């Protein structure tokens, strides 16, 4: 049973009648018979309309109350009498036939907002309130009274809009009191203005004077923007946004549906400050499913380019779901904006996802970059001139992308070499398009640099990456056109040299006149070039040498270089200094020696590289420190190209001298340079090889390299451990020479070293299990010594060294007890034996005792048998302290023994507290022992040893007479 209205619309009879009844609460009958403009009978009229309003406001409240209290008593049966009511009101608000409805919804919305009671109510209220909010926005979009306060101009226009709606009323159906009540809303706006002189009164009087379907909807809605209803929009908006933080899922989800409805009706919503702020806040601090929900809401607008920076907070989120979502939106942003710095930003995050745990996300990230940068260039849909315009934005984007990040450049080069130009990754038609597209792309890269002569030098960096490809698409006419800008001068010159160096190793048959003038330009500027461009120009000069089939000019530049050294080698056979010019000419002389390859020049018969080493040996401890470094660095670099030099007693005695004398800046360059040699060895075993020489070098310097891994300065220690890594994987040594050092490094407080160590040790465990166990002893000892050495005051803060080893190594019946047997032998044979000097070892014993607290003894017997042993050692120490004060410089040893005794005591007390633990089970031997083998144990943190019980507030207890006295005071108490 529902009642017909105009356009096939029904309402429950209850609401139909009730709205009819409340619309008689009006005062236009008073107003109509009022003829004379009695200034005294007008302020009378306001008191009667104000009475009419507060009355039916009270009446509206009380009907709103009872309906709710009835619906919310059993929110299981009356669902759709509540949702029927809200659907009735929202239906009729847009009609001038029913002007009281705006009041009803206004006070209904007030009461539902105050609910935010059982979730069954809240979620039902939450849906109705979303329907009310929805239609508030409907009205507001179709074609404002504090606005009238400032500009009373538009009060005239407002009643004009009313006048049309009253005109519309007259037509149909039973319209008498609808016209009436609607008329009094005109009088209503003016009394709400006076709430805030005679400018309203004459408008008031001229209204009293004037009593003698979807085309109106925009106009009628214009009147409703003065009402209370529409002005409740923002407090409703403020609420639903706040609901995105509530813990209850049905509120959050109901909030999502509320905003989804709003955003799809008005899309500029997202940028209104209140929602923008909340969306941005929820993207940082929220769960994965709320983050995804916020991202889907953003997606409901038209463009959301401005949100790009907050969207990508979660580009690397832990959730695959959110990572997939952000990737999808980075694509839309990229295709939407025309801004290069935006495109490169979002493309950077797409490119980063080619390294991802999910293979699906990889192929998505790869394909969409390939589609956009490569295959887009030759679209079946022409024209050609749009094609190059797409080509150029791609170049601008990539060039900007390559600016900044070493990581992102490596990712781009990987994407280019191992995906784009990998013909097994694509179909045959695609490889054709890729080859065609890249050809046109590199050509446009060239045109863009020449036309340009921060964009330009970034494009030149891109060109060098393209040039380093297998078969580049740079041609002889391209490299001819670039020649003017090899002369003119930042890193622009290094990159163009790269392009030349690489292209001349690929193209052949150049014009001889161009080859000649290029060879002049390079060899002229060789003196004034830095090291990194020499490492390109000198090989390029050699390439030009062979293209010319003429080596005379390269030799002339080389001999000129060696001549300029003759003053310094003369002053090297005497002695002092260096400054600016000698440095770059040792790099230049070395440069020639390694990249060429000529044989003869005009001084003494020789090989040029043998001459250059003899000069370098002259600068390798008399000579100034900064030049020896460069000389020794370059000497190893030459020996890397001619490994037979590593047999010379002269150069070896140079390497000998630098490893022992220990200076860190020289030692470092020796280590990286030798490291580069051993890496080159591996690359060339995967295709000359020289295993005997490398084994010779390992046998001499391995001892000293292992030492550098455990020194304090991590510059040398990092290069050393990476050197050691290469030595192991290639297999020059028996692994056991290195495993003690790798175990030791797992004790590092440094994050990188401790991680890098543990995978190397995991790697050696699978390959050589039983050998690693034979090295566990020395590993522990070098471990504790290293730990204590780096952090002398704070080493004890890491008690998990031995436990990390136990978890790595104890994955077996026999392995779990072998690790325990070794740890027991080490502690007692090496640290608590009579051969130990406790002055040197007390801090080591402390570090260990911590770690022995957090290991797992597997069963109670191994644990109880342990404390049995340490207490025996403790009482032993007690007897030896009792022998000292039993007859009194000797403070050093007693302090060391006191410290070591208290350490054992603190250990035993901590173990008793944290585990069980009973003196009664401890003191008794013998069935009862096997009754302890069958109870189990592991441990946690929980907390560490109390060190106040060992140091007794002393500094530095060792050789501290006050510390000794304090302990002695605690004996004869």
């Amino acid at each position: 049973r529902m009642k017909n209205i105009g356009k096939n619309l029904h309402i429950t009879h209850f609401s139909y009648i009730m709205l009819s009844i409340l619309q008689v609460w009006n005062n236009y009958d008073y107003c109509s018979n009022l003829v004379s403009p009695d200034t005294e009978q007008l302020h009378d009229l306001i008191a009667h309309h104000a009475a009419t309003q507060s009355d039916l406001e009270f009446a509206a409240d009380h009907i709103i109350d009872t309906i709710l209290k009835k619906c919310f008593s059993n929110i299981s049966k009356y669902r759709f009498v509540f949702d029927q009511f809200v659907t009735d009101m929202t239906t009729v608000v847009t009609l001038p036939d029913w002007p009281v409805s705006d009041l009803i919804l206004a006070r209904l919305l007030k009461k539902l907002l105050s609910i935010f009671k059982h979730i069954n109510i809240e979620s039902v209220a939450l849906q109705g309130i979303g329907l009310i909010g929805s239609t508030i926005l409907d009205i507001r979009l179709s074609s404002n009274l504090i606005h009238l306060f400032n500009y009373p101009e538009d009060i005239d226009g407002l009643f004009k809009a009313y006048r049309t709606c009253l005109a519309y009323c007259t037509n149909s159906v039973q319209h008498h009191t609808p016209y009436k009540f609607l008329w009094c809303k005109q009088l209503d706006v003016l009394t709400k203005l006076k709430e805030m002189g005679s400018k309203l009164q004459q408008k008031f009087l001229s209204l009293i004077e004037s009593i003698h379907a979807v085309e109106i909807l925009p106009t009628y809605c214009s009147t409703l923007l003065t009402s209370e209803l529409i002005n409740m929009y923002e407090p409703y908006l403020k609420l639903v946004l706040s609901l995105l933080e509530r813990h209850k899922v049905k509120l959050r989800s109901g909030a999502i549906r509320c905003l989804a409805l709003l955003i799809s009706k008005d899309k500029n919503m997202l940028y209104t400050p209140i929602v923008k702020e909340t969306i941005e806040n929820r993207l940082t601090d929220s769960s994965p499913l709320v983050k995804d929900a916020i991202l889907e809401l953003i997606e409901l607008g038209s463009s959301y380019i401005d949100f790009y920076q907050h969207i990508n907070i979660n580009y690397n989120d832990d959730s695959m779901l959110v990572r997939k979502h952000v990737l999808r939106m980075n694509q839309i942003i990229y295709d939407d904006t025309e801004d290069i710095i935006i495109k490169a930003y979002v493309a950077s995050r797409i490119l980063r996802r080619i390294e991802d745990e999910e293979d699906v996300i990889i192929e998505t990230a790869r394909s969409e970059l390939l589609k956009r940068w490569i295959l887009s260039i030759q679209c079946p849909n022409a024209k050609p001139e749009l094609q190059i315009k797409n080509c150029r934005v791609s170049i601008r984007v990539i060039a900007q992308l390559l600016v900044g990040g070493d990581k992102i450049c490596d990712l781009f080069e990987h994407f280019l070499i191992f995906y784009v130009l990998n013909k097994n990754a694509h179909t045959e038609d695609q490889n054709k398009l890729i080859s065609s597209s890249l050809c046109l792309l590199t050509d446009q890269v060239i045109e863009m640099v020449i036309e340009n002569e921060e964009e330009g030098r970034n494009i030149m960096k891109f060109l060098s990456v393209l040039s380093s490809c297998q078969d580049s698409f740079i041609t002889k006419d391209h490299i001819t056109a670039l020649y003017p800008y090899l002369h003119s001068d930042s890193d622009f010159q290094l990159h163009i040299l790269k392009v030349y160096r690489n292209t001349f190793e690929q193209l052949s048959h150049f014009k001889p006149k161009f080859l000649y003038d290029l060879e002049t330009t390079i060899l002229s500027r060789l003196p004034r070039m830095n090291v990194r461009e020499l490492d390109e120009a000198i090989p390029l000069s050699w390439s030009l040498s062979r293209h010319r089939k003429d080596d005379t000019r390269i030799c002339k530049a080389c001999a000129s270089c060696l001549g300029q050294l003759s003053p310094y080698i003369a002053n090297a056979t005497t002695d002092p200094r260096p400054d600016g010019k000698l440095q770059r000419l040792l790099y230049l002389a070395t440069g020639f020696a390694r990249f060429c390859s000529f044989e003869n020049n005009l001084k003494t018969r020789e090989n040029i590289f043998e001459y250059v080493t003899k000069c370098l040996l002259m600068f390798t401890e008399n000579i100034h420190h900064v030049i020896r470094r460069i000389a020794t660095k370059n000497l190893v670099k030459i020996a890397s190209r001619y490994p037979k030099l590593f047999n010379s007693r002269h150069v070896l005695t140079v390497l000998d001298t630098q490893f022992e004398k220990g200076i860190l800046d020289i030692q470092l360059v020796v280590l990286e340079s030798l490291y580069d040699f051993f890496l080159a060895e591996e690359r060339r075993s995967l295709i000359s090889i020289n295993d005997g020489i490398c084994s010779a070098l390992v046998s001499r310097y391995l001892d000293k390299i292992l030492k550098i891994c455990l020194i304090a300065d991590l510059n040398n220690a990092m290069v050393a451990i990476r050197f050691l890594k290469q030595i192991l994987t290639y297999g020059y040594t028996n692994p056991s020479l290195c495993v003690p050092t790798v175990i030791a490094l797992t004790a590092s407080p440094n994050s990188y070293m401790r991680d890098l160590s543990s995978e190397m040790f995991s790697e050696l465990l699978q390959g050589y299990e039983s050998m690693a166990f034979n090295c566990l002893n020395q590993g522990i000892r070098l471990g504790t010594e290293y730990a204590v050495k780096i952090r002398p005051k704070q080493f004890h803060e890491d008690s998990m060294f031995l436990r990390r080893l136990q978890q790595l190594m104890s994955t077996n019946k026999r392995n779990r007890s072998k690790f325990l047997k070794v740890v027991k032998k080490t502690v007692f044979s090496n640290y608590l034996s009579t051969s130990v000097n406790y002055e040197e070892s007390c801090y080591h014993i402390i570090y260990l005792l911590h770690n022995l607290s957090k290991i797992s003894y597997d069963n109670m017997l191994e644990l109880y048998e342990m404390l049995r042993s340490v207490i025996s050692v403790s009482e032993y120490f007690s007897d030896r302290i009792s022998e000292r004060l039993d007859g009194f410089n000797t403070a050093a040893e007693v302090s060391a023994i006191i410290v070591t005794r208290l350490s054992i005591e603190e250990f035993k007390r901590f173990m008793f507290e944290q585990h069980h633990l009973s003196e009664a089970k401890l003191t008794l031997l013998d069935d009862e022992n096997l009754r302890n083998k069958s109870v189990a144990a592991l441990d946690d943190q929980v907390g560490s040893l109390h060190m106040e019980n060992i140091f007794l507030g002393y500094e530095n207890p060792i050789n501290n007479k006050d510390y000794c006295w304090k302990y002695i005071s605690t004996l004869h108490r």
